[PDB]
């Protein structure tokens, strides 16, 4: 047996309770500028039904610009109804639950439930823990006699939405002067997931296959846990997989680090082995940094929250694995640095998930696809916590044919 978070299920109709169920306000969201009603499934981890843009002026109909036939897929009626949201709520659930399947995956969740962004950034002195910045808050509304109002705060580690104009995009959002998601403070990850709605690629018409939803949001969560850790690195930072490659180069897509790093796999050591060695002696020298913080903590913003001090120094430590020296200060244990590192960066990866769930999954990162596709997964008989889409059902459990495309009838058109 393996330590596993419990996953809580819930309906999208089951009235709120100040304590799992809560209106929260997410101003990040443009796209919606009044409190929207959230699910805490495991603990900090809320799903919210509720599709997302952070755009100015945002809208959920195909722009008018370039758009991928293979890659992008534009309905602005979609998660607009309750039913819809029930729908997404239980399909959240079910993946979490499909998650826990491996070990792999329960130590993934625990990541993040224990991975709380840290209260401060570089700007906060050194001897002060930081409550207040919305790196760590959502705030909790009530609506009282007509109007909504803030009534609390959660402290969450990961945000699960519904998705954003395109509905088919999970990359790692633009991030994006202080970036704690990059110096070891961490903030809270905000998703935006579509599990009905499925790329596809080629093991290479026989050759097409979907991906799993559980892959997808593992990969999601995979950028939740290096932003909860200190260490997405820029969207800034990328390289071509390729490339020249000579007289007639150039590039292909240049492709993001912090993407290369969560799919994982020999594709990784396209970014040279110096950029690679910067990138986590960096993250040493923010988890030192934030060690010396813990040792030196004796005051508080607000100044009246004290008495938090002692618990937040236990949430921290235990995060980030620090020792205690014989002095009682918390110390960088090099040797327990460099296993939580490397479980953050290689042992969290896409490949290494489509290894230990038995699914199909694409090569690389920057392999092609084709047309993409719709599958209910709430119904059994299409896919199960325990198999996916690869069920025994008309030899689907085979050389995953669950995920073929054209031998699986549920794998609808989009
Ligand atoms: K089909
Ligand atoms: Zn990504």
């Amino acid at each position: 047996e393996f330590m596993t978070w419990p996953v809580k299920d819930f309906n999208y109709s089951d009235p709120v309770n100040d304590n799992d169920i809560l209106y929260l306000r997410i101003p990040q969201n443009k796209l919606i500028t009044t409190p929207v009603k959230a699910f805490m499934i495991t603990q900090n981890i809320w799903v919210i039904p509720e599709r997302f843009s952070s755009d100015t002026n945002p809208s959920l109909s195909k722009p008018p610009r370039p758009t991928s036939k293979y890659q992008s897929y534009y309905d602005p009626s979609y998660l607009s109804t309750d039913e819809q949201k029930d729908t997404f709520l239980k399909g959240i659930i079910k993946l979490f639950k499909r998650i826990n399947e491996r070990d792999i995956g329960k130590k993934l969740i625990n990541y993040l439930v224990v991975g709380s962004p840290f209260m401060g950034d570089s700007s906060t002195p050194e001897d002060t823990f930081d409550f207040t910045r919305h790196t760590t808050n959502i705030a909790v509304e009530k609506f009282e006699n007509g109007s909504w109002k803030v009534t609390n705060i959660i402290t969450p580690s990961v945000l699960i939405f519904g998705p954003l104009p395109n509905i088919l995009d999970y990359t790692a959002s633009l991030t994006l002067q202080s970036n704690p998601s990059f110096e070891g403070f961490g903030t809270l990850s905000i998703l935006k997931v579509a599990p009905e709605f499925l790329l596809t690629f080629s093991d290479v018409g026989k050759s097409i296959f979907c991906m799993d939803p559980v892959i997808a949001l593992m990969h999601e969560l995979t950028h939740s846990l290096h932003q909860l850790y200190g260490i997405n690195i820029p969207s800034d930072k990328r390289i071509r997989p390729q490339v020249s490659e000579g007289f007639f180069s150039q590039d292909g897509p240049n492709v993001q680090f912090e993407e290369l790093y969560t799919f994982g796999g020999l594709d990784v050591e396209i970014i040279p082995q110096i950029e690679r060695s910067q990138l986590r002696e960096k993250a040493l020298g923010h988890y030192k940094d934030i060690a010396k913080r813990l040792n030196n903590i004796n005051k508080t913003i607000p100044s009246s929250w004290i008495s938090n001090i002692d618990k937040y120094k236990k949430i921290f430590s235990e995060k980030y694995n620090f020792d205690k020296d014989n002095t009682g200060n918390f110390v960088v244990n090099i040797d327990k640095f460099n296993s939580l590192y490397s479980d953050l960066t290689n042992v969290m990866s896409e490949v290494v998930y489509s290894s230990q769930y038995n699914v199909k999954n694409r090569t690389h990162y920057f392999s092609r696809h084709y047309l993409p596709v719709f599958a209910n997964i709430l119904d059994d008989n299409i896919y199960t916590i325990r198999d996916g889409f690869n069920l025994t059902n008309k030899g689907f459990n085979i050389e995953n044919s669950g995920q073929n495309i054209e031998r699986n009838p549920a794998l609808q058109k989009l």
